[PDB]
Formats: structure tokens, sequence, C-alpha cells
């Protein structure tokens, strides 16, 4: 998942 990565979760 995207929300799995911090580089994405940053905006989750």
């Amino acid at each position: 998942g995207c929300c799995s990565d911090p580089r994405c979760a940053w905006r989750c």
C-alpha cells in the first residue's frame, strides 16, 4: 500500500 510507506503516509 501507499499508506504503508512513510514517503507516502506522510500525506495519508
